[PDB]
């Protein structure tokens, strides 16, 4: 009952140690440019705004019309809506990932840094996305939550190694792609709950995308500001990156039953349109136009090919990746242990 | 509207780095003697089998039997029970914490090292309890699960520094200390739900409670192996610990509104017996015992005082902290957020 194991040969601390310092000065920088994105605690939602509420008389009819919803939503829809459900709720690795970024690291677990203050707020954020769509997942009665719980068991044991290489570059670069995906996945599965009239689940996605956006802007912000302070590594670090290709935070998802999930919840999330090929293009080029690399001069000789793989890349990807011909018709109909291996559509 | 902070002086890596390799060569001892303390994830337990099952036609009338048993347990138990609940959700701070660990970090992720594998699964077994107690604590509806969300969020974003330096010693004895804590904790949450009538809420503890003493064991094995190897460094390692006094994981807890969450949280607590002064005693004495610390010789001049020490330390904690005179009958009555502001004895 082994679960996938992470396949390629894994690199500590490839960064030049005499680069922790940048991160060092950049601190008050961080605390007066990334310490603005956090909503005080009391101003934020809280995953009970959007649930039934269990001390009002409201109770019943409230988790009643919630299942009545679940119904007229299809399986499919579900299947992606617990797959982006249970890579929330493998936030803790997420968090132990980016303690793992060397100048940004929190030391302690209270570490007083602008960086670790970060860290630590935007997992305190982050920590509600799991809760409120488990909680919705488990009242709908339309999954099974024994094997989405076990899933997650698996999913923690088994971590992820996103390749960063123990670099705040790579690091803060590939969260920013991340944070991004998970915008889109959300954004979507919001105008799909709407779609299939669910109101109140396209609130719950509609919101935890908002959350998404902040943080993007924010790790954007400090990818910005190292492309200002040291466009050479920077650049470098966005073309190591890309050739790595960004391997999502769920990618060695496991239930026991498929040696594949990973592969098999993206199919069915990228036939739904909730997240394509198409997309992890538009992300990089939105990076490449965001980080203005096109705009970038003087560097090194190793600089110059970064710049232009990371600046001709998305076209070539969206060909590539634009060829659904084998699997947008004749893909086959699969289980899930997630819904009690009943169907979908891969 | 400021959560409460560590006011101790932040020390980092503080064990001599020439004893890395002592953990670097104890890999293969753990992957032996811990990766077995190891239920494979398809043998656990999952939350799903405690509660009611949205995909039953029992769900209602098992949400239903939930809440009318629910009615018999008072508010006190539940401030304690929630007060639980709430420490065991900020679990990826503790991840984060463990992590910190010196010579036996995660350094990437997914580390195969025994170290990094045991970190990874401890945490998705740990993730389970959470789960299982907010969901509980949801259906209730005797909580107020705004407020503890919102206190959730607090305390991620706080954190907790648990002194450990950076020190694997330290951090194992820390965690060692800890999980036996929440043993006590949990047994008698367990064994008082039954004593109000809700046996299925004392099977939720009781399992928890199995749980932490599974993981218990193998952190106490870890430092039975540190003591047999380096007795001079471990002793002194533990009297530094007990010198400090262990902190709860959830000391920097805090809902908006009190400034002394913790204190009167753990009050509750040792009012009702739940987890008393004279139970702190018993852990570390049990601790002294376990690990035959009474049993050594052959010490340096600085290993001699810290064994006496720590060997005399639960008579004088015992005398010293039995006198509840002044909270042991006269204790204020006091509202909490967690439960809408209705008060408790203290
Ligand atoms: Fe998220
Ligand atoms: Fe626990």
């Amino acid at each position: 009952f082994m679960p996938p194991r992470e396949v390629h040969v894994q690199v500590t601390h490839s960064m030049p140690p005499q680069k922790i310092e940048i991160f060092k000065s950049l601190d008050n920088w961080a605390e007066e440019n990334i310490l603005v994105h956090l909503k005080p605690v009391e101003k934020c939602w809280q995953p009970q705004d959007f649930l039934p509420d269990p001390a009002s008389d409201g109770f019943d009819e409230q988790v009643r019309e919630l299942r009545e919803r679940a119904k007229e939503i299809p399986d499919d829809y579900f299947v992606v809506l617990v797959g982006d459900m249970i890579t929330e709720e493998a936030l803790p690795t997420y968090q132990t990932m980016l303690n793992t970024l060397d100048g940004v690291r929190d030391e302690t677990g209270a570490s007083p840094t602008s960086w670790a203050i970060w860290t630590r707020a935007w997992t305190a954020e982050e920590n509600r996305h799991g809760d409120l769509l488990n909680k919705y997942l488990y009242l709908s009665g339309r999954v099974d939550m024994r094997q989405i719980e076990k899933t997650i068991q698996y999913l923690i044991g088994s971590g992820m190694d996103p390749r960063t290489e123990n670099s705040p570059y790579l690091g803060f670069i590939y969260t920013s792609f991340q944070e991004r995906a998970t915008f889109i996945s959300h954004g979507n599965t919001a105008r799909q709950a709407k779609e299939h009239g669910d109101i109140k689940l396209a609130q719950i996605c509609g919101t935890i995308a908002a959350d998404e956006k902040r943080h993007e802007t924010a790790y954007t912000k400090i990818v910005e500001k190292l492309f200002e302070i040291d466009p050479d590594g920077t650049v470098l670090a966005f073309a190591d990156m890309m050739r790595k290709k960004i391997s999502m935070p769920a990618h060695l998802m496991y239930d026991g039953r498929d040696d594949n999930l990973f592969d098999h919840f993206s199919a069915v999330a990228q036939r739904l349109g909730v997240y394509t090929a198409k997309d992890y293009a538009d992300i990089l080029e939105f990076l490449v136009g965001r980080w203005k690399v096109d705009k970038l001069t003087g560097l090194s000789a190793e600089g110059q090919k970064a710049q232009d793989y990371v600046c001709r890349l998305p076209p070539r990807i969206r060909r590539l990746e634009e060829r659904a011909q084998g699997r947008a018709k004749e893909a086959p109909t699969m289980p899930f242990s997630w819904i009690f291996d009943r169907q979908v559509k891969l």
